[PDB]
């Protein structure tokens, strides 16, 4: 009972070591940080105004007020998370090889399914990972912000812990964001076929990879491409939040990456 | 245990072609002409509507156009909703969970049952109408005013991507039982029998599928990334109901509720 199933496990192994030489702080790491184990050193912790500024001495992280300061924040980091899909994406076999356009395409769409995705895997009911894991900032600090930055994390907060839910490891989710990479319904693609072929052969790496790994958790397959309707709603809350920001922020400068993805849509 | 499936498997198709009388092989049959024996009247035009609602008798109606036609999909939606209700009764479980969360489960079920079913009844060129009597045009419907206009674009949009899974009543009756049961409906008191339910249909749904359609076999995992191509166009439907609260008889308003 062993015939194609080599190949598929192949696969599932090649796309699980391009994510770890593609990401340096995996779910595996940011469980360690949070569950207090002995493999990681713990957080300093950020829950007010007065802890976030003993944070600037105590944490540091390449960087007026602070809601806006934070918003500065995600958009490095999240800039940094594109440039590390956009690297991922180029091992996902027959990625380099479709039409430029189309890779320019799939990356403009999956990236932000992407980033929510792995930003669940630094978060717990309570908060989320910052700076490489060296900082904890509370969802309450978070949520409580100047009236329009304080509602930019509560819904992936929502997603985080329902996603969390199904437990998945790192060599999972190195398929199922490969998977959502590869979609062939995204608006303007010019080759529909030779993407789906691909993202075909995820699947099928993927479903396997769940039966395997967790044998005892029926469905999960099933159960894990539903989430992408979770998915989709956290980008368009979030683009219309920007779209608020923009207009009242005259002097705040979105960062030209993210100008070019969130660009038309 | 596989057997135990496909009896899951007669058992809903049963049951659906009892509950659905217009199903997606006779509405197949009339869209292609299989069946000339009785070939539907096409609404192309404004001028064809008129002829059309002396035709077809129409029981929805009391002029403004637009809005008739728009009334005229409400009352049929209303009316598949008793026929879905009656399906999911027939759902091995369903009558057994808490009453309120079968309520639950329907009420946020039904529009992507409804949307899945009608791509049954459609082509790229239109939709079949009034029990397979009619069939409006896509074109026509295009050409409609402001506010309605873009109604139905979506559905076709959607329809013409899921009827190239080529699915059939048998796998439809599977995956809709699948659809009401959700387990992540807004307000479920217990979560756990529905998805307990829904696990057995999905085990049930996937055999179906490989031995229905051997010859492609990625198409479970195809059909469920379909499921969020629903809940999108039921996003953007309640919306635009929206845009169209903006007005458009409190008796009916009442029947109308949803
Ligand atoms: C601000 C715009 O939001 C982004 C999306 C986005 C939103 C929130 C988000 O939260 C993470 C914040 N975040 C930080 C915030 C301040 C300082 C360091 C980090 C940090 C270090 C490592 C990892 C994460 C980190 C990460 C990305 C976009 O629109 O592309």
């Amino acid at each position: 009972l062993n015939p194609e199933s080599a190949d598929l496990r192949a696969l599932a192994k090649h796309l699980y070591d391009s994510y770890i030489k593609s990401f340096p702080l995996t779910k595996a790491k940011a469980r360690a940080i949070l569950t207090g184990k002995t493999t990681d050193k713990s957080p300093f912790v950020i829950y007010d105004m007065n802890s976030l500024m003993m944070g600037e001495d105590k944490i540091k992280f390449k960087h007026k007020e602070v809601a806006i300061r934070i918003f500065q924040g995600c958009q490095f980091r999240s800039v940094e998370a594109v440039q590390e899909i956009t690297e991922y994406a180029k091992s996902i076999p027959g990625f380099v090889n479709l039409d430029l356009n189309d890779q320019v395409t799939l990356l403009k769409y999956g990236v932000h399914e992407i980033i929510y995705t792995m930003l669940a895997s630094l978060m717990n009911k309570d908060g989320v990972l910052i700076s490489e894991g060296q900082g904890f900032m509370t969802r309450e600090f978070l949520k409580s912000l100047r009236k329009p930055f304080g509602d930019f994390m509560e819904p992936k907060f929502e997603f985080a812990v329902k996603f969390n839910a199904l437990e998945l490891d790192d060599s999972d989710l190195a398929i199922f964001i490969a998977v959502i990479i590869l979609s062939g319904d995204r608006p303007g693609l010019l080759n529909v076929k030779p993407i789906e072929d691909i993202q075909d052969n995820l699947l099928q790496a993927l479903e396997l990879q769940l039966k395997l790994n967790h044998p005892e958790s029926s469905q999960l397959f099933a159960k894990l491409l539903q989430k992408m309707t979770d998915l989709r709603q956290i980008v368009t809350e979030h683009v219309q939040l920007l779209q608020v920001i923009k207009k009242t922020e005259t002097d705040m400068s979105l960062h030209p990456l993210l100008q070019e993805i969130y660009k038309d849509l």
